């Protein structure tokens, strides 16, 4: 995240983080057995770890749990990252408390300018690399589609919108990948892609949630 703030510990309580060993990407619990990340952040071997603060210093509240199965959303393309939305399942439930609850879907999708906010251990540089240990936040509002497709010309689906700050200097970034936007205390996107972080008209680009909820509860009530 670039030009955001420390969140402080647990105050994102829902924010997880996929581990291969080391931290890859973001993700956010939807409730006590399943976890929403992007498909692009699909790997063989995930371990999920919940309550966390910094990921190098196990500071008590963590819940380190493997994931049982992971199923990338059926048309997800890899080249242009339409669908860019996974569901992953947890080989144990986790224990839900003050420190690690679980994000609501949404019933509707949001309106443009609407302000939400965007977390992860991303990188903290839009020229450089600084990768945080603790958790970093961003309120960044939803940008209107015609600014998006102007900034992306034929790369923008219906399943993508984007948030931030055209001016530059705010904005999402590589290793935030996975996680959340939250509108209204309601999931509403994935961070997806973006060109660079922080470059001036070019903001990131969010996998819009609203327009799978009818497959995400399918798909969690027959696995
Ligand atoms: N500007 C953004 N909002 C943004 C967000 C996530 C990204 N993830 C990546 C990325 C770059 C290289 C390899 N993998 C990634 O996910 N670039 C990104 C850019
Ligand atoms: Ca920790
Ligand atoms: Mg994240």
């Amino acid at each position: 995240i670039v030009g955001g703030y420390t969140c402080g510990a647990n105050t994102v309580p829902y924010q997880v983080s996929l581990n291969s060993g080391y931290h890859f990407c973001g993700g956010s619990l939807i409730n006590s057995q399943w976890v929403v990340s992007a498909a692009h952040c699909y790997k063989s071997g995930i371990q999920v770890r919940l309550g966390e603060d910094n990921i190098n210093v196990v500071e008590g509240n963590e819940q380190f749990i493997s994931a049982s199965k992971s199923i990338v959303h059926p048309s997800y393309n890899s080249n242009t990252l339409n669908n860019d939305i996974m569901l992953i399942k947890l080989k144990s439930a986790a224990s839900l408390n003050s420190r690690v609850a679980s994000i609501s879907l949404p019933t509707s999708c949001a309106s443009a300018g609407t302000q939400c906010l965007i977390s992860g251990w991303g990188n903290t540089k839009s020229s450089g690399t600084s990768y945080p240990d603790v958790l970093k936040c961003l309120k960044a509002p939803i940008l209107s589609d015609s600014s998006c497709k102007s900034a992306y010309p034929g790369q923008i689906t219906s399943n993508m919108f984007c948030a931030g700050y055209l001016e530059g200097g705010k904005d999402s970034c590589q290793g935030d990948s996975g996680g959340p936007v939250v509108c209204s205390g309601k999931l509403q996107g994935i961070v997806s892609w973006g060109s660079g972080c922080a470059q001036k008209n070019k903001p990131g680009v969010y996998t819009k949630v609203c327009n799978y909820v009818s497959w995400i509860k399918q798909t969690i009530a027959s696995n």
